[PDB]
């Protein structure tokens, strides 16, 4: 029950860096795995924070599994790993599931 865009495809993916280009609105993206346990220990904060910066930041998910080329494109290989976009391209990140790291990134792009 949040406000996360479910990315399925390479094609979704651009459409949505494309649109916070156009918007410039940051993305903050959560690369998960459903077999890793720290994703589902950070997934419930990922969907609250979608709601707390509703309007200001678009939160985009992609399973790593189910969508391999943008993972593997994005250099994924520990998970969770959030990305941050802007311009269509990536200007930061976090690995790892840091509840504190991960309020704090958003809060400051959110401020930025």
């Amino acid at each position: 029950g949040g406000s996360v865009i479910v990315i399925d495809s390479k094609a979704a993916w651009d459409a949505q860096l494309a649109k916070g280009k156009e918007e410039h609105k940051p993305i903050v993206v959560d690369f998960t795995a459903t077999w890793s346990g720290p994703c589902k220990m950070i997934a419930p904060l990922f969907e609250t924070l979608s709601n707390d910066y509703a309007g200001k930041v678009i939160f985009l998910k992609v399973d790593v599994d189910a969508v391999a080329a943008v993972a593997e494109a994005a250099g994924i290989t520990a998970m969770p790993t959030f990305h941050v976009y802007k311009d269509g391209v990536k200007a930061d990140d976090l690995v790892g599931a840091s509840q504190d790291k991960l309020k704090a990134l958003v809060a400051k792009h959110a401020a930025a």
